[PDB]
């Protein structure tokens, strides 16, 4: 038990309560986007690993592009995400904001290397991203979620378990001039750092937006956000018992995937409403 691991789970549970929360927000205005499909569900799939296994065979080059590509996505999504929250308090505001964002780019970009005080810019940086990629990010209906949790499930645990019993070198080992996709936390008693991927962050996003949207949808108010919210931090929770008492790394969708899934179906099942959860609205 450290205080580190509890700061990780603070972030990884805020940042998904109000991704999925803020989901639902425009989807009551629109009432007053890239949905996804299971063979785009699919095709994504297939990309990410290609992506990934490019990353660890032709490092040199991938990661300073990854590096520049992050940068640029990062800085959009904070300027689009705070100017989401100045606008509801009462243009030359939007310049300045795009501007000091830009700056705050620019400052992660030059400062990527002293690990003691950019761990905050780049925490900061993953936090828009999450946010404004779960935001913009719509899933049709659940049968999009369930393929896609099962075959990132599926994925991730063979690249990070079955991998080093064939590659000399798991994956993940050279993965986390470091990668700019994983959140960083020093250990906090005097500041070895923890390492959480976005992956953790958005999918087990992505299904809380979905649920959010359908709590609109139907009329029922917070039943679906707050269950999913509870299983995703409990499955947090489990991870980190796991893997303090395993002494390895974890896989964290193993323990997460299961958790979200079997709460949502339960909670669909016990109202009786999975067909309408499943088949999706319109
Ligand atoms: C909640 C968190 C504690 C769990 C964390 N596990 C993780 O973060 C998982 C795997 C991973 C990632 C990076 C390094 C190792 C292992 C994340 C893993 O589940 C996801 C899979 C995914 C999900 C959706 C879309 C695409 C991919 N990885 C992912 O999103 O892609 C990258 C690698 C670019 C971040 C972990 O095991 N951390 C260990 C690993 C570690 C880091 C540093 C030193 C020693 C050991 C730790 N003790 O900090």
């Amino acid at each position: 038990f450290d205080y580190t691991m509890v700061v990780i789970f603070v972030i990884a549970v805020f940042t998904v309560a109000l991704g999925g929360y803020w989901s639902g927000l425009v989807e009551l205005e629109n009432l007053k986007y890239l949905t996804f499909s299971p063979l785009t569900v699919v095709i994504f799939v297939v990309i990410c690993c290609v992506m990934m296994v490019l990353l660890y065979f032709f490092y040199k080059w991938l990661v300073y592009v990854m590096i520049a590509i992050f940068c640029i996505a990062s800085a959009m999504s904070l300027y689009n995400c705070l100017a989401a929250l100045i606008h509801k308090i009462p243009e030359v505001r939007l310049i300045f904001l795009s501007g000091l964002c830009i700056a705050v780019a620019v400052v992660w970009a030059v400062f990527r290397n002293e690990d003691r005080w950019a761990w905050i810019l780049q925490d900061i940086l993953g936090i828009a991203f999450c946010l404004n990629l779960i935001k913009t990010l719509k899933l049709p209906n659940f049968k999009s979620c369930v393929i896609l949790l099962g075959l990132l499930l599926l994925y991730d645990v063979f690249f990070v378990f079955i991998t080093p019993f064939i590659t000399k070198n798991s994956i993940m080992v050279e993965l986390a001039e470091k990668l700019p996709v994983v959140i960083r936390v020093p250990k906090l008693i005097y500041f070895p750092v923890s390492i959480l991927g976005f992956g953790d962050i958005i999918v087990p996003g992505l299904l809380i937006a979905y649920c959010r949207r359908f709590d609109v949808q139907t009329g029922s108010s917070y039943i679906y956000y707050v269950s999913s919210t509870v299983a995703y931090a409990i499955g947090m929770i489990l991870t980190f018992v796991v893997l303090v008492l395993m002494k390895k790394g974890q896989p964290a969708l193993l323990y997460l995937v299961p958790c979200t899934l079997i709460t949502a179906s339960v909670v669909a099942w016990r109202r009786k409403e999975m067909k309408k959860f499943w088949k999706g609205n319109s």
